C-alpha cells in the first residue's frame, strides 16, 4: 500500500495509524485524525516541518519539552512521537495527541452559550492556566482555536509552540504592541469570555494600528500612569496625537450578560498589565464560585527551566536536541 497523503502532505505514521483526515493547519504543519490499531480509539497527529527555520526547530523543541514534563486535565499531552530512524532522513516530526470533538472558535460560529456554559469553559481555562503559570510558562497564543471541546463540554488547551519561560492580533495584549509577561495570557482570556458573551471578537483589528484603536474605542482614552511606562516612541507619539476616546460601560457592550462576568472581564481587560488581574484572584472571583475548587486545582511541583539557552544555538544543533528527545519513542 505505502505511506497514506492528505492534501499533498504525505504522512508516514502507519502501520498504527491509518484512516486519516483533515482537521487542522499551522504555519510550518498539519494537523490529522487517524485510527490508532493499538488503543482502538481515533487519535490527532500533528505533523511539523520546522528544520527550515531556527525559530520553527526552538518552537518545536519547547513544545514536545513543555507537553512531555506537563501532566493537566485542562492541558492537551503527548501520548506519541514518530520521525524518520536517522536524522538525515528527519525532515518532519508526528506529534501524537488525544483527539477532541471540537473547538471553542467552531463553537462560537454556530452556537450560543448559556451563562453556566460561559461560566464552565472559563472556569477550565483558568484552571489550565493556573497550572502553566505555576510552572512560570507562558502560552503566548491563547484563543478560540486553541481551546479544544469534546461531547462532554471538557475544555483542554493546545499549540504550545509560542510557549516560553518567565501570536493572533485580536487576542494580542497592548503591551505587546506598544512595547512577555504572565499579564498577557490573562488579556486574551479576557479577549475569549468577551466573545463567549456575544459570539463576535470584541477587538477585530485589520493591523497593530487598527487594534490599539479597538481597544482605546472601548476602553478610553489611557490615562498618563497607563502610558507611563517601557513604552516604544513610535507607538506612544501615535496614542498621543490621537483625539479623545471616551470609556464605554461594559454594561452597554454586552446588555443582557452577567453582572459578575462583566465585573470580572473589566478586571482582566485591563491595558495596564500591573494593574490587571491575576489567574489566582481571577478563579477566587464571584462569577466562578460553583466552579472554583482549591483542593482540586493542581499547580506544577516546581518551575520549568531550560538546560540551554535555546536562542544561541543554531537549526542543525537544535535539530540533535529534537532528535534526542523524539528517541525514547522509537522501539528498542
Ligand atoms: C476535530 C476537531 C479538532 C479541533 O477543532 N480536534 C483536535 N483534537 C485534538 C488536537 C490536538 C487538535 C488540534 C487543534 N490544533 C492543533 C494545533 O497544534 N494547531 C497549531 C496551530 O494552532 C499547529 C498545527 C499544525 C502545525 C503547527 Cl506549526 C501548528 C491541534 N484538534
Amino acid at each position: 500500500a505505502g505511506p497514506e497523503m492528505v492534501r499533498g502532505q504525505v504522512f508516514d505514521v502507519g502501520p498504527r495509524y491509518t484512516n486519516l483526515s483533515y482537521i487542522g493547519e499551522g504555519a510550518y504543519g498539519m494537523v490529522c485524525s487517524a485510527y490508532d490499531n493499538v488503543n482502538k480509539v481515533r487519535v490527532a497527529i500533528k505533523k511539523i516541518s520546522p528544520f527550515e527555520h531556527q525559530t520553527y526547530c526552538q518552537r518545536t523543541l519547547r513544545e514536545i519539552k513543555i507537553l512531555l514534563r506537563f501532566r493537566h486535565e485542562n492541558i492537551i499531552g503527548i501520548n506519541d512521537i514518530i520521525r524518520a530512524p536517522t536524522i538525515e532522513q528527519m525532515k518532519d516530526v508526528y506529534i501524537v495527541q488525544d483527539l477532541m470533538e471540537t473547538d471553542l472558535y467552531k463553537l462560537l460560529k454556530t452556537q450560543h452559550l448559556s451563562n453556566d456554559h460561559i461560566c464552565y469553559f472559563l472556569y477550565q481555562i483558568l484552571r489550565g492556566l493556573k497550572y502553566i503559570h505555576s510552572a512560570n510558562v507562558l502560552h503566548r497564543d491563547l484563543k478560540p482555536s486553541n481551546l479544544l471541546l469534546n461531547t462532554t463540554c471538557d475544555l483542554k488547551i493546545c499549540d504550545f509552540g509560542l510557549a516560553r519561560v518567565a501570536a493572533t492580533r485580536w487576542y494580542r495584549a497592548p503591551e505587546i504592541m506598544l512595547n512577555y509577561t504572565k499579564s498577557i495570557d490573562i488579556w486574551s482570556v479576557g479577549c475569549i469570555l468577551a466573545e463567549m458573551l456575544s459570539n463576535r471578537p470584541i477587538f477585530p483589528g485589520k493591523h497593530y494600528l487598527d487594534q490599539l484603536n479597538h481597544i482605546l474605542g472601548i476602553l478610553g482614552s489611557p490615562s498618563q500612569e497607563d502610558l507611563n511606562c517601557i513604552i516604544n516612541l513610535k507607538a506612544r507619539n501615535y496614542l498621543l496625537s490621537l483625539p479623545h476616546k471616551n470609556k464605554v460601560p461594559w454594561n452597554r457592550l454586552f446588555p443582557n450578560a452577567d453582572s459578575k462576568a462583566l465585573d470580572l472581564l473589566d478586571k482582566m481587560l485591563t491595558f495596564n498589565p500591573h494593574k490587571r488581574i491575576e489567574v489566582e484572584q481571577a478563579l477566587a472571583h464571584p462569577y466562578l464560585e460553583q466552579y472554583y475548587d482549591p483542593s482540586d486545582e493542581p499547580i506544577a511541583e516546581a518551575p520549568f527551566k531550560f538546560d540551554m539557552e535555546l536562542d544561541d544555538l543554531p537549526k542543525e544543533k537544535l535539530k540533535e536536541l529534537i532528535f534526542e528527545e523524539t528517541a525514547r519513542f522509537q522501539p528498542g
